[PDB]
Parts: C-alpha cells; sequence; structure tokens
C-alpha cells in the first residue's frame, strides 16, 4: 500500500529534499526531534526492514552511506544517531523503510 | 590483528567470551552486556570500521549485511511485535566503542525520541 514517503518519492507533496539519486531519496523530517532530523529512504518500497530481501543489502547499505554523507554536509561534526524502526514496538511510523538521522544535540541513553 | 583491539575486536577473535547469536565470514551478532530492552543485541563487521562517518563507499553490501542479519536474529529471538536498530556515531550519537556497531531493541515498546 502506498504511502506518505510514496508521495514525497513522487513529488507529489513538498518535503525539504538534502539528496537525491537513483535509488533513494534524503529530506528532512516533518516532525524534527533533534536540530537536525532527517530521513534516508529507498525508492523502492519496502514496507518494513523485516521483510527486506538479502539481494536489498547493498540497498540497505546505500542508504547509511548517503545518510553519512548527508550528515556531514550539515554540519554534524560532533556525531549523530541512526534509527530503522520495526514495528509496532519499534515504533515505526511509516510502512516504507526509513533511516533516521538525527543529531545537533546530545542523544541519550536508552534510545527511547 | 584481524578487527583491532577495542573489545568488539577481542570478541571477534574469541579473546573475550560473548553470547553468540549469529556469526559468518563478515559479521557477528552478540547479546549486550548492558541491555536497555528485554532483548538487545549488537552485529558488527569482523571488518574493523571505527566509526559510521569513516565508512567507504564499498561499505555499502557489508553495512546493509549488518541489517540483515540484525532483522534476521531479531525474528529467530521472537521480536515479533517489532524493534528498534540504532547506530551510533561520535560524541552526540552516544558513541563508547569505536567499532561500528548496529544495536537491535526489542521486546517492549520503543519510545520517541529515540535518546
Ligand atoms: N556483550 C558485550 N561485551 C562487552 O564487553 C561490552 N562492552 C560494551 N558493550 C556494549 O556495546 C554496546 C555498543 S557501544 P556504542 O558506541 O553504541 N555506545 C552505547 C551507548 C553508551 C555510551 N556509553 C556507554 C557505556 C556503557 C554502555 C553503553 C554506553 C553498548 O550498549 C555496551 O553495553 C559490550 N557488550
Ligand atoms: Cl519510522
Amino acid at each position: 500500500g502506498d504511502t506518505i514517503f510514496g508521495k514525497i518519492i513522487r513529488k507529489e507533496i513538498p518535503a525539504k529534499i538534502i539528496f537525491e539519486d537513483d535509488r533513494c531519496l534524503a529530506f528532512h523530517d516533518i516532525s524534527p526531534q533533534a536540530p537536525t532530523h532527517f530521513l534516508v529512504i529507498p525508492k523502492k518500497h519496502i514496507s518494513q526492514i523485516s521483510v527486506a530481501e538479502d539481494d536489498d543489502e547493498s540497498l540497505l547499505g546505500h542508504l547509511m552511506i548517503v545518510g553519512k554523507k548527508c550528515a556531514a554536509d550539515l554540519g554534524l561534526n560532533k556525531g549523530y544517531r541512526m534509527v530503522v524502526n520495526e514495528g509496532s514496538d519499534g515504533g515505526q511510523s511509516v510502512y516504507h523503510v526509513n533511516l533516521h538521522v538525527l543529531g545537533g544535540r546530545q542523544m541519550h541513553w536508552p534510545p527511547g
């Protein structure tokens, strides 16, 4: 089923885009939890990490490499936290795989 | 020594004990000694990478493999209601061991924000 992130990929609703390529999109989160809080998502609709296939390995790693490169470009020189949520207990809010990157403040422990 | 001399390199080489869940030629999954959830484990590469901010472009498949292994281990451990994956970078991220590691936390409701 389509999600709001599909609409963002298709440019049907606005988002503040940080980076795009042929296979992923990075954009600022609409409900930021840190001074910098953005998402990196694949253009392929994988609904949740639990259903990712083995052949998706390089794509998932691509999200992390894009995320760390975007974090550097956004000035997160003191560090950041990357998060993927799965399901109800994980607090997943949109059923399209999305890598959160949060920084610009001290991130605390436990991570939720 | 392959893997480095952080605690995680020692664990990779069986020089310090750990409760191992899964092991292959690229990574190792093992339980966290200070769990923050009823199930809390780590997935680490066997290749030493100090932190995600210095990972190389050719590390993409390895980093993705950590997540695939993480989700497969989570299923094997019965985390059917979900879980959260975390990577900490640098001081603001809360990094304390400079060997890349992916946390998997589940068995309770995780809250927002994630720290
Ligand atoms: N099985 C096992 N054996 C060990 O010898 C050992 N030593 C550390 N750890 C666990 O590694 C995990 C990952 S380190 P990180 O850089 O993501 N910082 C994570 C927050 C953080 C900042 N400072 C800290 C101090 C203590 C614990 C966590 C913290 C932590 O969650 C340790 O618990 C171990 N696990
Ligand atoms: Cl989410």
